[PDB]
């Protein structure tokens, strides 16, 4: 509970905004039939041109204002083109002599937008919102979008529009949406708002630097979230962890001034529990690499506050599930939180350590610390007697070379569970790709001295070798592992994505 | 046709062994229910012990010899276990009072062996064949295998047993003599017998690919490699055409010709065709990356771990396609037309080389800005793919040692497949299953396409920002196929067996099963 | 004499060489200290030490035939100065004839036998007194004990360090006059007199090697360096043959030819012979590594510390062998026949170069798999060693700037010697002692042999596992000498004087003492 400080100026909690200006936005969804009213703020049409690449903008919707209708005539609009993400917007007076702004965002020439296309269409909309004092935005869909992609549009808009000023020392109040078949989309709105905040909450924990967000203050934040949502919570400290013989996890934290803290939140439905799930997130608050210091070119030590992204995804999922309250499930949200540091007290390369299932592990590289903490977390998860264990983790830099920055990799011991994850990837619009656990590489983890090696010396397929290592810690339960090392941080925008909150929540709900 | 030389000691063709000692092995398959005769050479039982530890060895088969039968009693065998890859030798006198050698290889406790496990079994078998002058080997299957896995056992035995001595002169070979006979005992032998000569053809297509890949870049160059393809086409009665520089210039193959500019060997584009006698129901083009040495060009392979010493293998894709032409031309499938294509060249450093930054024009008119001369495979493939699509085929499959990133994604065991068509990808995955050459479907992520936008050219050769290079390479190749089902198999990680220091000949069987299944 | 090819008309077509140096004009007079020293024009330096007493006082013990100078040099005046090694002082006074004279001393420390390294320090101090002082004469008075070999070494070193190489100066010549006379006073002078002309010959052989080594690779290429060797043989009346590529192809020297494939200069193999007029009792071949520029080839020297800019020095072995030819041809030993060999070429990057992975055939028929084009010296030496053994000699000794690892093992002062014959290694070590060019015996460790086993060729050029690269090189070379006493001297660490930014001409005196004392 008490956060240790070196100097009195060291922060002792993570600042969190719960009430955000996005929560004050009043959303109305209208059917496009009957025509669109343009009375105030900014109205943006989402427009494509199928086949005709970079073709002219042509607005289909009737607008119940004569001045705006004249602006939206074909001869004016064709001066502009639909190239994905291209936008124009103009101020003008409407029928009432009132100043309105009217424009469009180009949606290209493919009928069905991918999540990546929709993010580009959203960023372009947010740019306008950031550069225009407005009380109201109205968005007219002249493109096809299913219910899930619509919700995704809203979540992305809310998340990209929100700006995080916690460490710095007027938003719209109304959103209107015109869309064909509007009634079918209305239930997405408040679900979007919930998903936005789980994602934004995860984002807040990830962006919070390692002097603010350390094992103590992160577990404290998790307890405060549990209290607000009425989840059961338990934080395990060093003495309990020693009792449980979590030697792999405790070894990683030996070099930190912050004591290890193991987070365990539980959601339990009111009636009968029919499925029990453990979600396990990697929770390294700062990964220096330890004695295997991140000193090689491209090792990105300055980004390593984000190594608790998996833990943050798990907590953002706890917010969504605690809010939406799925029935018939029991969900354990887990993270073995610690920091990986260089000290006289640190574990060393070569050390042999003993995990809570009795397996001795030879440490080949202190920078492969995530798999050690997850080993002990997985043994703990399995002892709960759950139906599914899913872990999420910024585990291997190799992901940038295999899937890159857009799609996370999923590995597991159970194809039905993998297919569930992939379905949740589909409906959350957070992309994941199934990657194999190749048993041929297992022999490269046979240690000469210990029961098992932490790392391969020979195999460069390190995401696969990591999965093989984790698999040794799950004996007889369906388990999947999501490596989010490549996807978690939005390098271009200099901010987290909060990747995985919606994926995991869609998994639990559906 | 004529191989240019710098000095008269420079080789002018690739040595190729067609009749190998493996071809001399007389193979006989007998049904195990008739019992086993143990009169001679070495007799090996393949034994497992299903779901049971490192359980004991117990022989199931009837053995038509009292002496041998007495030796193989459970009591005598109990001291030995079935651990995967272990083996034992026994020695005894048979009813004929003739000494015979008998033993076993352990096949584990899992009732179904993986491709990787079967290879471990075979390697153990080959150890017992090495350093033992034997006229005959007999293998008794006390484990069960489907026809595909039986064929794979034979193909693997043949390939692993064959020793390539083309480049030994003073350092042969002294004690190396092959068995002349192989006997196999298996249940329902009659259904397995067909697999024998199929395995023999598959072994040779893959060993032929291996011979081309292993041949160093002074032997195997664009001229001698295309000369070999011609000789292969002549032997198989395939139609063949090698396009030289003048014809490649006429076809405007600027991306391919740029790559070979700095080489002393003229570019040679290989085009062989197999056509079935009846109705042609399916037309397929198989395209192989054919870089006979990859120095990297002006982006020289000088970085730690860039493996320049290995770059003779950068024509492994072409070798697979030629190995497949051997299998297809030998098995003669019906209903198909198959084009076997490789844009062969060498990637060298010279006053004549293409440079980083050059803008070159592919044969479909797309201008390409070269961002790195070591991304050469995709440039040759771009013009080979334009060529392939002009043939009007149903499927185009390319195979290439294209990106070193494959080592970090799937590693050394599984190849990655990418494509623009789900049906075609699924046909490739099914061929992977039946050839037992492992492949894994990887995505073409369209979000990365924007990073190939060039300020000046129609497209960049490489990404500014994306490190997922195998995916970027796929997005690039996709720009060279307009309206045809296409898949791309990246064999950079799987082609060379780093432990055994020799090619695998990866792809030959996969591509042949693909053609045959269709 | 071949024509040197040029790219532009400004490319040089020969190496400039100075034969008649200012050192050759110096008249040397040796006098016995018992007669007293006469002190007149020029500069008279006493070499003084003080055994026991570190930095002890200077005391001049020789009789000086001049009352004024004797008064000046009395103990009372001299004791304010000390003998610290390399320390020096100048004195000015009027002698008994009222003529001003300059006198001084160099400290030789407090250890009674100076090492080769200590003597070099004394000589460097002496040279600084010669520089920037227009002197007609230097006189040196030995008040330290030196044996005949150390006396000679003093003179060789003095001559070598004093000589300034201005061949490539144009606008920046040192506006530098040399003494015309050198007087030496020493006890038992008659016994040292024979060392004077021997020192003068050894100086020139060393300085000649140095001129070849310092000549840049545009001046000293394989054609111009073999032409210089022809010219030297003509001057000394040695037999000579230069083998060109047609004859090298005929001899099947595939290893040597492969290295040179990338060069615009044809390979030239140098073969000089000295034979004594009497009955020949010993036949010796001296082989020098002759790479006129080592870029690394496709394994380009781009790694930090690869020192590509120093690689004109990669013919230092060849230079030492030609410097030896100079000494031998001049001093004319009896009862011996000596072959001076070098397989000269340039290691370059080109469409024509050999490649990592190429398999090439040496002249003894061994096939060699190229693992790294930057291990080119051992490939040229392989063929030169086969040629050398065919001559029917008693000893083969090669000398080469072969491995960078020498800098990590013995460093910049001692060369390493490896061999297959202890009697011959001991002879080299004895020559090292009497030449004062230090060498240390290093082992050829047979355990590493197995790491040169090639999967395809008869042998690997390089190890993939063993980092002891100098020993691995020696193992590889050993395979090319079948039945003859052989030794190998690796001078990679010792050839270039990094501090002084010039060659040492290392090996000339060592190899000459080897020849003479046999
Ligand atoms: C030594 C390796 C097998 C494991 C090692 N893993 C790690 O360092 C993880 O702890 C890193 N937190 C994963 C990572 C590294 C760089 C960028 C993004 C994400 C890695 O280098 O990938
Ligand atoms: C420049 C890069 C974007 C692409 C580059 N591609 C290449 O170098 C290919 O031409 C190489 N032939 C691929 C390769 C490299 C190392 C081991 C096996 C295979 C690579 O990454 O490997
Ligand atoms: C590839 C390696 C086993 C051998 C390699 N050898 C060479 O490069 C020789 O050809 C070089 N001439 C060795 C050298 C390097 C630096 C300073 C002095 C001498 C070396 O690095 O020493
Ligand atoms: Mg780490
Ligand atoms: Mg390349
Ligand atoms: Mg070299
Ligand atoms: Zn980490
Ligand atoms: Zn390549
Ligand atoms: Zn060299």
């Amino acid at each position: 509970s008490e956060v240790p400080q070196v100097v009195s100026l060291d922060p002792t909690s993570i600042p969190i905004e719960y009430n955000t200006p996005i929560h004050d936005i009043k959303v109305q969804v209208y059917d496009i039939k009957g025509g669109c009213n343009v009375e105030e703020g900014l109205t943006i049409f989402l427009v494509n041109n199928p086949g005709k690449e970079n073709g002219p903008v042509k607005i289909s919707s009737k607008v119940n204002d004569k001045q705006v209708s004249e602006f939206l005539k074909d001869e004016n609009m064709e001066k502009f083109n639909v190239k994905l993400g291209t936008s124009k917007h103009f101020y003008m007076f409407n029928d009432n002599k009132n100043s309105v702004a009217v424009g469009y965002v180009g949606c290209g020439s493919v009928a069905d937008l991918s999540e990546a296309d929709m993010k580009r269409v959203v960023l372009s909309l947010v740019t306008m919102l950031h550069d225009n004092k407005l009380s109201k935005l109205t968005v007219v869909f002249e493109i096809n979008v299913d219910k899930n992609l619509f919700r995704f549009f809203l979540e992305t808009l809310f998340y990209e529009y929100m700006t995080d000023e916690r460490f710095k020392s007027e938003y719209i109040k109304h959103l209107g949406v015109y869309i064909n078949n509007a009634d079918t989309y209305k239930e997405e709105v408040e679900k979007a708002r919930v998903y936005y905040f789980g994602t934004y909450y995860a984002s807040q924990l990830i962006a919070a630097p390692s002097n603010y967000c350390n094992p103590v203050s992160l577990s404290n934040a998790a307890v405060e979230l549990a209290q607000k949502l009425n989840l059961e919570y338990k934080i395990l400290g060093v003495k309990e962890l020693e009792e449980l013989k979590m030697g792999a996890y405790l070894s990683v934290g030996k070099g930190s001034m912050y004591p290890n803290k193991f987070i365990h939140l539980t959601y339990k439905s009111k009636g009968d529990v029919k499925k029990k799930i453990a979600l396990v997130g990697k929770g390294i608050t700062f990964d220096s690499g330890g004695y295997n210091l991140k000193a090689a070119p491209g090792s990105m030590i300055d980004l390593m506050k984000f190594d608790m992204s998996g833990c943050a995804a798990v907590l953002g999922c706890a917010y969504c599930v605690g809010t939406l309250k799925p029935e018939n499930v029991e969900i354990h949200f887990l993270s073995a939180v610690c920091e990986n540091m260089v000290s006289k007290n640190s574990y060393r390369p070569g050390d042999i350590i003993t995990a809570s299932n009795g397996k001795t592990i030879e440490v080949g590289n202190t920078d492969a610390e995530g798999r050690l903490t997850l080993a002990d977390a997985l043994v703990y998860a399995e002892k709960l007697g759950v139906d599914y264990i899913v872990d999420i983790a910024t585990l291997t830099g190799a992901m940038l070379y295999s899937l890159g920055t857009s799609y996370a990799g999923v590995f597991g011991n159970n194809e039905e569970l993998i297919n569930k994850i992939l379905q949740s990837s589909k409906t959350s619009n957070e992309p994941v790709w199934w990657l194999p656990i190749i048993n041929e590489y297992r022999a490269t983890l046979n240690s000469k001295y210990a029961d098992i090696n932490q790392i391969s010396s020979s195999v460069k397929a390190s995401s696969i070798v990591a999965s093989l290592f984790l698999k040794e810690f799950v004996q007889n339960t369906a388990w999947a592992h999501i490596d989010i090392a490549g996807v978690s941080w939005n390098f271009k925008a200099r901010k987290p994505k909060g990747f995985g909150v919606r994926l995991l929540t869609e998994f639990v709900l559906n």
